[PDB]
């Protein structure tokens, strides 16, 4: 009923990348 951070990690992994790349043009 746990260990579900793979999807959440994204929201963190996304920002990590989306942080660099130009805003969502």
């Amino acid at each position: 009923a746990k260990v579900n951070i793979k999807p959440l990690e994204d929201k963190i992994l996304v920002q990590a990348n989306e942080a660099e790349t130009t805003t969502a043009s």
